[PDB]
C-alpha cells in the first residue's frame, strides 16, 4: 500500500447503514487493536471463565464477572468511535476465555488492524482478523461462540452505572495505571485489605492498614487536586471502608487504558472507569 | 587502543597461506561474535547432543541434528568472509553441545571478536577466545573435542541443498526472523501441524489447520511480492504439505540471522536458508 | 510543586544542629532511595537475616554477615553527603531483612525522596517515608526494630577495613559493575572456585580455572592500567588464591554502585569496596 513501516491510512467512518458483505450480522473493524489484548488480559486476570457479548446497532459490549465473582466488568467498544461498524439488531453471544486467550495475546504491533464478523450463515462462529499491512498478510480467526449464559444480574449491574447513580458516590478521584498498579502491587506484598479513609473537608486522602508488631504502612495523598479527588463527605464526619487488593490489582496489572476513575462508596462497594478512545471499561466490586 | 567505547578497527583478511603460530592447524577470527551465539542457541532449541565440526582450507562448517531426528542443520562460516582464516587441510572435530552451551552464551556486546584455534600440540583441545577490547580483557576456553560420530547422512544432506536440487522446489518465500517467529509461535498456541497450501498461478499462499467446533485459524499472505514468492506450480494445480511446528518454532526462536528463505516439496520436506554475513544457515527437516 | 515530571529543587544540607522535630533521635533524608534498593538487594542475595544498624551524630551505618557467615558487609552513609541528617547520640537499632525486603524492593523512579526517623516516642518503631512528588503522595512505612544483636566481631572488621590496614594488600585493581558481574557471572557456570594469579612485575592479572578432560577457562588482563591495577608483589614472586564465587556474585548482581575495588591478600582474603555518592560499601569476605 503506501509505506515509508506502512504509514496506516484509515479513516472511522463509524456506523453504516448497512454491512459491506450482505450476510453480515455484525461488522466491527477497529485501528487500535491492542485495546483488545489489554481487556483479556484483565479477564485473564480475573479468571473469568465466559465473556457475554451483547451486539446492539450502536455499541457491542463484553459482560464478565471474576472467578471469586465479587467483581463484574462491563467494557463496551462504541460504534460511533471505531472505524466501521454495523449489527443488524440486537443479539447476544457467549464466548469461553480460555478458547480465545492465547488469541488475543497474539496481538502485537505488526497488526494496525482489527476485524469481528458475525454472519447469518455460521451462527455459531465469531470470525476475528488481524491484518498485517507491512506483507498484507491477514489472520483469520475462526471462533466457535455459544448462545448466553443468562445472567440475570446485569440488567441490575448496567443499571448501577447509570451516571445518576455515580454522581451521588461521596469519594472519587482519579489514577494513571502506573499509579494504580504501584499503590496495589506494594499493598499486595503485605495485606489483602486495604483501608481508604477520608475526613470531611479539604484533609488528605489515606490508604493504610496496620500489622501489630511488624509493619503498618499508610500512603497519604497530600494534594487532592494532584489526582482529582472530590469528596462530598460531610464536614468532620469520616469515611472509611475496606476493600480487598486481589481484584483491583488484576485491573491495574491489565493496563487496560490511560486513566481510572476509582469511585467509592460508604458500604463498600468500588467502581473503577477506565475510558481510552472507543473502550469504556467498568468495574464494579460489590 | 582506539577509543572515543572501544573503536572497532578490525580488517577483513579472509584466506591466508600460512598461520601466525607455527603449530596452528586451525585459526580462526571473527568480529561478529554474535553470530555464535545465536547458531547455538538454536542448537540448543534443537536439543542436539553433539556438534560434527568439519575444518577445510576454504571454509568451517557445523553439522547436527535436532533430538528428534527429523531436522538436518548445516551451518558454514566462509573463510574469505571473516578477518582471519587458515586450515592446513580437511580435518573434522566433535564436540558436545552441552559443555560449550554456557560459554556461547556467555557472548555479549563487550567482545568485538572471536577467534578459534585448533593445534597439533592439542590434538583433543578446541581454543575459543573471547576479546574485550575495552580492558583488554582475553577469555580463553580450552575445550576437549573428540573425534567425531561419522554420522554418513551428511553427504546425502550436504547434496540435497545444492542449488541444482534446490532450484526445483516448487514453492519458495522468504521471511523475517520476525516473521518466521510470529507465525510459528502464534500457531504453537493452537497446534502441532500447519497445512501450507497455495493454488498455482497468481493465489495467495495458505496456512491453516481446523480444530472442528472450537478453533479453526487461517493466515493468508495476499501480495505474494511482500514475501519475495515465487511458485511453479502448475495452473489449476494445488500444493498442500502438514509441517511439524516445533523445530521451525526452534530455528525461529533463535533469530540467527536477518531474512529466512523458506523452500517447500510436495512430499512435505522443507529447506530454511538463513544466511548472514559470514554464517550461511541451512536447515533441511524431512 | 515546581514541575516541567517535577523538577527536583533539592538541597543537600548535611548535619543539622538540631532536628525539626523535637523527639527525632534520628533524622534522616536523601535524594538517592534507589541506594537503598540495591543495598537491599545485595543483603538479599547474601541471605542475611538481620541488619545491624548504628545511628551517630556523623553517619549511619548497616551491618550484616552472609548466610554461610564467610562474607561481612559495612554500608555508611555519610551524614555530610545527604539533604538532611541529625542523630542525637551513639545508639543500635536491629533490623529484620526478611520483614524489610519488599518494602525496599518497593523503591522505583516515582520515588524522589527517602526519610528515616527514629523517635524517642516509640522506641522500637523506624520510620521509612517515600515522597512521589508528582502527585505529592507520602507512603509511610511503620517497622519494628529490636535492640541490636552483640555480634562483637564488628570491632574487628571495623579495623581490618582501616586505610592503614588497606594500602598493606599487595594486590588490588578495579572492575566496573558491569565487568564484576560478567566475570563472576560466567565463571559460576563452570565452577564454584577460581584461581587469582599475578606474578611480580607487569605481567598481567590472570583468573582461571582448570577441569580435566572437559573445560579449562583463563580470562586474562592485559592493561593493568585499564583496569588501575596495582601490585606490590616482589619481583620474580607469584600471587596465587582460591576465591568462592558465591558471594562475588551476590554482590555484582546486586550492582550497587558504579566502580568496584577489589583488594587481595596472599591468604585468600578479599575485600570490595563500592562508593557511590553518599554510600560507601565494604565487603570483607574472609
Amino acid at each position: 500500500s503506501m509505506s515509508e513501516r506502512v504509514v496506516p491510512n484509515f479513516e472511522r467512518k463509524g456506523i453504516l447503514e448497512k454491512p459491506v458483505r450482505p450476510q453480515s450480522r455484525l461488522e466491527f473493524s477497529y485501528d487500535n487493536p491492542l485495546i483488545f489484548k489489554n481487556l483479556f488480559i484483565y479477564f485473564k486476570n480475573l479468571k473469568s471463565k465466559n465473556i457475554l457479548v451483547r451486539c446492539t446497532p450502536t455499541e457491542i459490549t463484553f459482560f464478565s464477572r471474576d472467578q471469586s465473582q465479587a467483581s463484574f466488568v462491563i467494557a463496551t467498544i462504541d460504534g460511533k468511535n471505531v472505524n466501521h461498524y454495523y449489527a443488524s439488531d440486537v443479539f447476544w453471544l457467549g464466548i469461553n476465555r480460555e478458547l480465545v486467550e492465547k488469541m488475543f495475546n497474539s496481538i502485537d504491533r505488526s497488526f494496525l488492524k482489527i476485524t469481528i464478523v458475525h454472519r447469518y450463515d455460521k451462527p455459531e462462529t465469531l470470525f476475528f482478523i488481524f491484518t498485517d499491512f507491512d506483507i498484507d498478510k491477514e489472520c483469520t480467526y475462526q471462533i466457535t461462540v455459544s448462545e448466553p449464559e443468562l445472567d440475570m444480574d446485569l440488567i441490575e449491574m448496567e443499571k448501577s452505572i447509570s451516571e445518576e447513580r455515580l454522581k451521588n458516590y461521596p469519594l472519587r478521584w482519579e489514577f494513571t495505571s502506573k499509579q494504580l498498579k504501584k499503590t496495589f502491587s506494594d499493598l499486595s506484598n503485605y495485606t489483602e485489605l486495604v483501608t481508604i479513609e477520608k475526613l470531611g473537608g479539604d484533609t488528605p486522602l489515606h490508604l493504610y492498614f496496620q500489622k501489630f508488631n511488624s509493619i503498618s504502612y499508610h500512603e497519604m495523598y497530600k494534594s487532592s487536586n494532584k489526582i482529582n479527588l472530590t469528596s462530598t463527605i460531610p464536614k468532620s464526619q469520616v469515611f472509611q471502608i475496606n476493600v480487598k487488593i486481589a481484584h483491583i490489582k488484576s485491573l491495574a496489572s491489565a493496563m487496560v487504558t490511560d486513566k481510572i476513575r476509582i469511585l467509592c462508596e460508604e458500604n463498600g462497594n468500588l467502581i473503577f472507569q477506565s475510558e481510552m478512545d472507543a473502550l469504556m471499561l467498568n468495574t464494579i466490586t460489590l
